[PDB]
């Protein structure tokens, strides 16, 4: 633990630990310690220097140590934290004085911050009906937004919350048992917003009143206000304030839309999620079920895409249809579409456009879920309101696909921000994942210009000068994608040729850091573009990079 560290904060958000910079004067050096919000017993530094806040990810590794950036194992956070003092490995400078937690702060650590992840999970399971894989993805990408939802479930279902119980009942529950000094409950003292606040001090129990205001705010006499009983009990775990001391362990109770959140969509899981729905025994659909409109929602060099519904035994699935062009009937290219078409087929992954099947009709179609916003870059360029943060969440679920592929042995080959497609401005998924290999792509799709855009500009240079496609490669065209993301849709090496980009990567030359692009993010981007292959990291250390700033940033 940091919990005798006087310096440790504990849960904190990372606008607190930057407001306590500022409470502690924002000199050069100063610093203080917290908790990571990632579930993972990490920790996290934030370091004041040239009037800004620097906030750094320590993580656990397996036998128990600790280190940032995949660097030197520390055995422990006061450890860490000493060894920074006189030498800086990567940080911004060297640690010269800790913030200790103002007199009446203790760590935000304890059994209320200890059932958040169990209370998100529950959340899940219970909202969407979301199992396995399904399930994991959910908290992965949506833990921030969950986290905020958790906090607005009504009190009387809180372990914490005894409803109607008596004055001289609820002295009697607080009592029984090992007497943990902050062991508590709170209970409804009348249905107008009265409560009462039980707390145990050295086998004493203390009855507060909690009142609701004119105002509807909730708090104790002359006691800091709060909307909620939830963020009453989130202050009073770590801030003692009026009471004699924290709040502890809950007392336990008698008995033993372009909006959308991902899971609030249809596509987030597959349609075959139903047992009820029959899945074709093979990668082959239907000609008969499926039925295109006029209007195309699009092209590309692979074919045009046009927006289709397909019959199943218990709905009308709205779906994306690509009619590949006439080359693709060429049966020289049969066999390897079709067993490219089968591997894309098994892919079943929240943030990829998934694959349901395969037509061999008029032409070549490839029936896929449907992303309406389109895609990634088109829509940040016409809707440049979208914030950073928002930014953050679509380039994470995109990581979180990639890791999938990787895990499941799939190269995308053509990642980039047009094969990033919207179902909501929260919910991108990956689309045309190994199509270009599937189709057997030319020489002038590779090297030249195909729909005013440049393929080779999201290639790692083994790519380009060994034909070298691999997970690796797709982890150099993330970083371009990034870019493209942070750039609100601009494209990348602005009036550059493949020839003037490929080298300008030799003399290890890269693009520059985007207007309002936090520095991690950059610091990421040239991560993914490593020259060497063996020093480039996979997607589950790039999603998990990506992951950690995340839930750093948001909220
Ligand atoms: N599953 C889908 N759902 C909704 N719209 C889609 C889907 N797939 C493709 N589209 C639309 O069709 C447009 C063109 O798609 P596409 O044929 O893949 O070209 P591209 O990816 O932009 N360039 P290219 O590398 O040549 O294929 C996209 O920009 C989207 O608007
Ligand atoms: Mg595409």
């Amino acid at each position: 633990s940091a919990n005798h560290l006087p310096f440790f904060f504990g849960n904190i958000t990372r606008e607190e630990a930057e407001d306590y910079l500022v409470q502690g004067g924002m000199s050069d050096g100063l610093y203080l310690l917290r908790q990571s919000r990632n579930y993972l017993g990490g920790f996290a530094l934030s370091v004041a220097h040239g009037r800004k806040a620097h906030h750094y990810t320590i993580e656990r590794e397996l036998n128990g140590t600790y280190a940032i950036a995949g660097g030197r194992t520390h055995a422990s956070p006061a450890d860490l934290c000493h060894y920074h003092s006189q030498e800086s490995d990567g940080l911004v400078c060297l640690l010269k004085k800790p913030f200790n937690r103002p007199q009446g702060v203790q760590p935000k650590t304890g059994p209320f911050e200890d059932l958040k992840e169990n209370l998100i999970r529950e959340y899940v399971k219970q909202t969407w009906n979301l199992q396995g894989q399904a399930l994991e993805q959910a908290i992965i990408s949506q833990k921030p937004q969950l986290e905020k939802l958790i906090a607005t479930t009504a009190h009387e279902k809180m372990p914490w919350f005894h409803g109607k119980i008596s004055r001289e009942e609820s002295e009697q529950i607080v009592l029984i048992g090992s007497k943990t000094n902050g062991k508590f409950l709170i209970r409804a003292r009348d249905n107008n917003g009265s409560y009462a606040l039980c707390l145990l001090h050295e086998g004493k129990v203390l009855h507060y009143r909690i009142d609701k205001d004119k105002t509807g705010k909730l708090s104790i006499p002359e006691g800091k206000k709060f909307d909620t009983l939830w963020q009453l009990v989130e202050h009073y775990s770590y801030k003692a304030d009026g009471l004699l001391r924290v709040l502890t362990v809950p007392c336990q109770k008698i008995g033993t839309q372009r909006e959308a959140l991902p899971m609030d969509t249809e596509v987030y899981e597959s349609p075959y999620a139903d047992p009820e729905e029959i899945r074709p025994k093979e990668v082959y659909l239907d000609r008969k079920l499926l039925t295109l409109e006029d209007k195309e929602l699009g092209s590309g060099n692979f074919g045009t895409v046009k927006k289709g519904y397909y019959q199943m035994k218990k709905v009308v699935k709205t779906v994306a249809v690509k009619i590949l062009k006439n080359e693709a009937n060429d049966p020289a290219l049969k066999d390897e579409l079709l067993a490219e078409a089968n591997v894309m087929q098994q892919l079943d992954n929240p943030y990829i456009v998934r694959m349901i099947g395969i037509c061999e009709a008029e032409s070549w179609m490839l029936v896929m879920e449907m992303a309406e916003l389109g895609p990634l870059n088109k829509y940040l360029q016409q809707n440049r309101h979208v914030k950073d943060k928002n930014i953050i969440e679509l380039v994470h679920q995109v990581s979180m696909g990639m890791k999938y592929l990787e895990e499941s042995n799939f190269v995308h080959r053509d990642l980039a921000a047009r094969n990033v497609l919207l179902v909501t401005q929260h919910y991108a998924k990956i689309s045309d994942f190994g199509l270009s290999k599937a189709l057997r792509a030319d020489e002038n799709y590779y090297k030249a210009q195909t729909h005013g855009k440049w393929p080779v500009k999201w290639y790692a240079p083994e790519c380009i000068n060994y034909y070298k496609f691999s997970s690796k490669s797709d982890v150099w065209s993330f970083g371009v994608l990034m870019w493209e993301a942070f750039s609100y849709g601009q494209k990348p090496y602005r009036g550059m040729k493949g020839s003037e980009v490929t080298a300008m990567l030799e003399k290890g030359e890269r693009m520059g850091c985007p207007a309002g692009c936090p520095r991690e993010m950059y610091d990421l981007m040239n991560l993914c573009w490593t020259y060497d292959v063996e020093n480039r990291p996979g997607f589950a250390a790039v999603e998990l990079r990506l992951r950690n700033y995340y839930y750093d940033v948001v909220n």
